[PDB]
């Protein structure tokens, strides 16, 4: 009956508990580290049991001290793909999940564990392989080690270990994020404040804003850990994005369009906001060369393979969808 | 016959240090944080056991240092409601809270904490149930919460668990609170200063002045406790306030005259206080934009269901006494 | 036909420009100080024969370089309340006026020129005589004592001399004139850029917004000073004001409402739009304190007497003229 979520302040985190919450799960230990506190906001309209900060939640687990626990889905970790301190970031990723999983094993919880395409890196293939990770920064190796990690210790593993290679995330709780914020949210936030969307120019091949990624909704990132959660009997790593790659873009093309017409205006071609501002390109930064992905698409091949079926929104009904929730606040 | 009051340094917890004395009780631990030396004030007029820093006691009191203890008034927490570090905030309010709490249920203490009503945030309706609980910050988050936990272990509790989630009190003892303290002991100093008083202008749809909240003084407040402690059988998470909403302009208005009426001046209307200079608004912070409770009033009715049935000082009474209170010092 | 203009390029002058434009007269030498830039845009819709700075003027006129000069209206002068280098204020004021004035004396030109109601200092009588003058700035001091030297010399001149008392002008082409333009400009441009306006709250008795002038538009000034401009048979030192005072408020409210009527929104009293944050009070700042005029009032007497018997644009009329040629920008 008791559920742990880490990172539960977090975007994907808190979604999680909403969403658990919503099918009448209550009895969560939320663990985060709430040092920037405007993340709070984001458990408000949560029910948990507990909560603890990420220092003082392994030694507890591992004592028992929360008793008998069916799953921990372990949402938490640095996340700032700029982050430089690489001893933090394979302290608070790789070796925390480690002590997380060494635990779950160790009594029988299920582990259900958030993974990255950063992994990928500049990658043709993302297939769960091996042979095609190579990731480009050291937050996308502290996720493709913990891979890793997870490929040896799973053939002998008798409880469940399912882990999740977001793609591009976006929807509701990422407010707290700045710039690690997805990029509808910021094209939300820049057209509230200069009635206009910013996106990156050219770089390495792509023409402004021709980057393109695989944006999943938060909904269906929460679709998909409870669909595992439900069948213990499945484990792995799984790709979690859409298979359908779109460009920047179509991100700030449908972020315009949609709050334009919550105002009355008619829709606008992705040409028509350029000649008319609504959309302008900033050069890429220097700082980001040879540490970004240009191209990424999930193969759905193996989230499909093991049952996960459903469709998942796309961009237009999903970014649309989350605009008109961020609009919600006038 | 061991009594605790943490908290016991500041405003309300040395209202309860007093008020204890005045019947006797004097075998009192007290637990503080005295970084800021002004607090020991508090505790000049009173009688007590002992003093413990609020970092050595959690160990101390398990442990059964102080013996049989009958009761503990947690009242300690970190009152700066624009405190940002959530981490310091959820460690030194909520865990704490729990520590002291699970003492107290290993023990058979009474456990008498103080709530807020901040915990409603923007709500419309403030009676003591999870449907109308949204704290705006990150203080009334660690508020909740403990709340939260407070009613998953009542039930199941031997012993007393007495919350108040006191509303805006004012009243003596509250000096050292700074830009915390009541907006009636703001006034005072202004217009002992400057010959004028200032409050918030237009913000959320609320004119000058005109945000309302529910003001108790530290009497109800401290009278509130006793009765429960007398009353081991009663055990809840109770509002604690008049039920009569005043805007701050009354408190203002009040100040003022009380004042004047010390230096045998006439009483003036709010519209002839404004027109005179005597009441400005500073324009609202930027720092407090949809952090900031517009209106509060406690819902007596779970109050009163319990047997306390006296009535509460008003404004014009408590905050005439309490400027007459604060002119004697010269 | 040669007309000279002192201080064409500011407010009152480029009003003046104008309208003798518009009556034929463009045999104009315009002197003004263009070192703000700004004021250029003050002189585009108009003709004129020559520019100087005003430090190369006077020298020149007295030697004769502008030919036969019917006139010259003198509205060149430091009009900064808040300059506080007398020695400048006395030299760029009443010593420029002084040799503007021999100059004209000898070559028998009309000497229109302005002097200001900021001369009558804190009096409660506002005609033309010495016994209530006391300005209450060096601003006003060079403009007082300036009007002393006129009525010295006024009984055995030859020609023309004519001073006009403005009270508060406001009108097109004071945009550049900063803290120093009309209350109803910084009221139209505090109300687009944050949809409210300020004002001064109490000072010396009057309270938030209380305190009262005489408004009168530009549009009038200009027909006063034509008209003398007609009747060099006329000599003299008039008030130039409507004899009809209004508190700021009134100014505040009415940009406020005309701005409203604009945007479609219904008219609000002074109470409904401080209630609703439209209007606010700013605190009276020191460097005023003692050197401002908290009532003004033309006591049209002198001015009728003379001839001009036009009726004046109120404040209503005037200010929802200004609001909406404000407006006329987008
Ligand atoms: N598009 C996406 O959002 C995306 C894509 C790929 C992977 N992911 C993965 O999704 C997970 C959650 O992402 P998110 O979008 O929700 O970012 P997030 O909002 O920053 O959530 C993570 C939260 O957990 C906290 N945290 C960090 N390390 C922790 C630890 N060792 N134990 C417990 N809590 C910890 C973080 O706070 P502090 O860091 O300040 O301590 C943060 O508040 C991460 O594993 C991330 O790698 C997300
Ligand atoms: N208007 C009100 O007065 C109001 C309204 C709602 C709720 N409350 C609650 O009433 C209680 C008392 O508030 P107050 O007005 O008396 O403010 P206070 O004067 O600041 O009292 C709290 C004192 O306890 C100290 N303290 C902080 N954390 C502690 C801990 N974990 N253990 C022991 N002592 C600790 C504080 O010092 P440091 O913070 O410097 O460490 C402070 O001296 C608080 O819990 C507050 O949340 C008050
Ligand atoms: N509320 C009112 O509008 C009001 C009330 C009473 C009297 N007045 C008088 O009306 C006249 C015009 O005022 P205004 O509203 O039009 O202000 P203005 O826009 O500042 O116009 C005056 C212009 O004359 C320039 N100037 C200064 N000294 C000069 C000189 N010795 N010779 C030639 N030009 C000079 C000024 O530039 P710099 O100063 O930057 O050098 C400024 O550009 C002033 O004499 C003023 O005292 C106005």
């Amino acid at each position: 009956m008791t559920l742990i979520v880490t990172g539960a302040a977090g975007f994907i985190g808190a979604n999680l508990v909403k969403a658990l919450n919503e099918r009448g799960e209550t009895r969560i230990i939320a663990v985060d580290n709430l040092t920037r506190a405007d993340k709070f906001k984001n458990l408000v309209d949560c029910e948990i049991d507990d909560y603890l900060d990420k220092t003082e939640f392994v030694e507890r687990f591992a004592r028992g001290d929360f008793g008998k626990v069916r799953a921990v889905f372990h949402e938490g970790a640095c996340s700032d793909t700029m982050e430089t301190d690489g001893r933090y970031m394979m302290d608070n990723n790789f070796r925390y999940s480690r002590a997380v999983l060494d635990a779950c094993l160790a009594q029988g919880a299920q582990f259900l564990y958030a993974s990255s395409a950063a992994i990928y890196g500049g990658s043709s293939r993302f297939v769960e392989e091996r042979e095609v990770e190579a990731p480009l920064n050291v937050y996308g190796y502290s996720k493709f080690l913990f891979d890793q990690v997870i490929r040896r210790v799973m053939p002998g593993a008798k409880s469940q270990i399912a882990g999740f290679r977001y793609f591009n995330v976006y929807g509701p709780r990422e407010s707290h994020k700045g710039r690690m914020a997805s990029v509808a949210f910021h094209n939300f936030n820049q057209f509230r404040a200069e009635g206009k969307v910013k996106l990156f120019g050219e770089y390495s091949g792509y023409g402004p804003g021709e980057q393109t990624r695989d944006f999943v909704s938060v909904e269906d990132v929460a679709k998909v850990n409870l669909y595992f959660f439900d069948h213990p009997e499945k484990s792995g790593i799984f790709n979690l994005g859409t298979g359908r790659a779109q460009p920047f873009n179509d991100i700030a093309a449908t972020v315009v369009n949609t709050l334009r017409a919550l105002e009355g205006q008619p829709a606008l071609t992705l040409a028509e906001q350029v000649e008319q501002g609504l959309v302008e390109y900033v050069p890429f930064p220097d700082a980001l060369r040879g540490k970004y992905q240009c191209f990424t698409q999930a193969d759905q091949t193996k989230l499909r393979a093991a049952g996960y079926d459903a469709p998942f929104l796309t961009v237009q009904e999903g970014v649309d969808r989350y605009v008109r929730w961020l609009f919600g606040q006038l």
